């Protein structure tokens, strides 16, 4: 049931790593970071114009992280795709390698450091996050076939825990139109061509056929269906990939022991949500909002919930409420035992969030990290 001898599964709401030969099981927690770049025109994780790739992984490990979420686009996982923006004096062992080979080298090195890797099909093109898992020139079959090829190749790396099926299903128009106009993802609306809960089953099933040992990470949508979204006062103000309110009545039809729900959640640096106003009760109003959008999926329904993205500038060149926001979110995660997450991002070159690293790609933001470090202990 595994090409590596290692099998990942959810027991209760906790992820376990199973050695199938010895029978040994260990619960694991994912203290993760997003290192992005393979999903961009660079076709490689960013920062290698300033840093050595291995030094980066060591620095990540040095801060107590044990997991990396690795966004990719279709092109980066095809042989022959050339990366742009590498300083080869700092990265001599990367000379001659295409994007796929660098991805392999990074995953293998991460594994050597005991770092788990989650593969994230972040973009179909390499420019922006499409609202759906297909485009006019790239069909759902093309999407699934790509995942199959990725699972065949990377399923052989022991430390790859699975597949984040599609980054941030979302809408590009407003409701109630968004539910039916076919431009955006839905959940429980009924049309299997827009319903992410149905698509996730189709894509997930295909992956589990070739990588039965993997977990399937399924993000939220932005809007689900009018009955669900209208059932809660802040039902129309969830993030892309962050609306899991339809899980209760419309659960994804996959084996529970292989499924992880993976919401994204953000603060005032990404969008000035009305509920970030003290006028609306910020920040003491946040736990109930998080609980409704996604928290109940673990606390009430007992599924594995892993926060796939969260982050913000933490008062460095952004909205100073972000400091309060990130502190409250970490407090809530600790209190409710959400111990699995991927911070967005390791990279500093994220326009609305910044990262763990500062713009010099070398020094970390001490305060931002100190808060996060609380989740690690």
């Amino acid at each position: 049931q595994t090409p590596t001898g290692i099998y990942y599964e959810v027991r209760g709401d906790t992820i376990y790593m199973i050695n199938v030969t010895s029978g040994e099981e260990t619960p694991i927690h994912l203290f993760g970071v997003n290192w992005f770049g393979f999903e961009t025109p660079n076709h490689v994780v960013h920062g290698l114009w300033k840093r050595n790739w291995e030094d980066m992984l060591l620095q990540i490990k040095s801060l107590g992280f044990n997991a990396i979420r690795l966004p990719f686009c279709t092109e980066s996982v095809k042989p022959g795709t050339q990366p742009i923006g590498i300083d080869y004096s700092k990265n001599p062992d990367l000379r001659g390698l295409d994007s796929l080979q660098i991805m392999e080298k990074i995953i293998k090195k991460a594994g050597d450091l005991g770092i788990f890797v989650l593969l994230d099909y972040h973009r179909i093109g390499c420019t922006h996050i499409e609202p759906l898992w297909y485009t006019e020139d790239f069909s759902e079959e093309d999407f699934i076939n790509t995942w199959i090829e990725v699972a065949k190749r990377f399923g052989k790396y022991w430390n790859v825990i699975g597949a984040d099926l599609k980054n941030e299903p979302h809408s590009v128009t407003s409701p109630p139109a968004a539910y039916t106009d076919g431009t955006g993802a839905t959940w429980g609306m009924g049309n299997p061509a827009t319903d992410w809960n149905l698509a996730a089953e189709r894509i997930g099933k295909a992956i589990l056929k070739v990588a039965p040992h993997w977990l399937i990470f399924v993000e939220g949508t932005q809007f689900t269906n009018p009955k669900t979204d209208s059932s809660y006062k802040w039902g129309y103000n969830a993030w892309w990939g962050g609306n899991l309110m339809a899980v209760k009545d419309y659960p994804v039809n996959l084996p529970k022991n292989k499924l992880v729900y993976s919401p994204h959640v953000y603060g005032p640096d990404v969008y000035n949500q009305p509920y970030f106003g003290p006028a609306k009760g910020f920040p003491d109003n946040l736990p109930d909002i998080w609980y409704h959008h996604f928290g109940y999926v673990k606390l009430e329904l007992g599924y594995s919930v892993v926060i796939g993205e969260f982050g913000g500038k933490y008062g460095h060149g952004g909205d100073p409420r972000d400091v309060i926001w990130q502190n409250k979110l970490v407090d809530w995660m600790i209190e409710n035992k959400f111990c699995d997450f991927f911070y967005w991002s390791w990279n500093p070159d994220s326009g609305d969030t910044g990262g763990i690293l500062q713009d010099d790609w070398t020094t970390i933001w001490e305060d931002k990290y100190n808060n996060l470090k609380r989740l690690m202990d």
